[PDB]
């Protein structure tokens, strides 16, 4: 009810850049990136959701639970206020992607 849907519309492929080529860079929550809070998740606001969701122990008083739904509320905190199957479906793969020590991601890849 209410809710409605705007069919895909954007066929405008956005670019990366970041400090020129952002490669090697350790898993810090602080990047250059973060500079920026708006509703629209961008790949940095996303690996920033996945940075806060990766750790099980913070989310457990942040909100004060650890359920998978959590995702939900750690992406609507961004300023999102629109938690929908995208915005879910993005962090899930870069959480699930995300494979900690050497599970042969890419420290390059966490960009765009």
């Amino acid at each position: 009810m209410a809710h409605h849907h705007h069919h895909h519309m954007g066929t405008l492929e956005a670019q990366t850049q970041g400090p020129g080529s952002p490669e090697g860079v350790p898993p810090t929550d602080r990047f250059p990136l973060l500079a920026l809070l708006r509703r629209t998740l961008t790949e940095e606001q996303v690996q920033e959701v996945v940075a806060k969701l990766t750790d099980p122990e913070s989310s457990a008083q942040i909100d004060g639970v650890v359920s998978k739904d959590e995702i939900e509320k750690f992406i609507a905190d961004v300023t999102k206020d629109e938690p929908t199957a995208q915005d879910i479906s993005r962090v899930a793969s870069r959480l699930a992607a995300g494979g900690w020590p050497l599970a042969g991601v890419d420290s390059t890849a966490l960009n765009a």
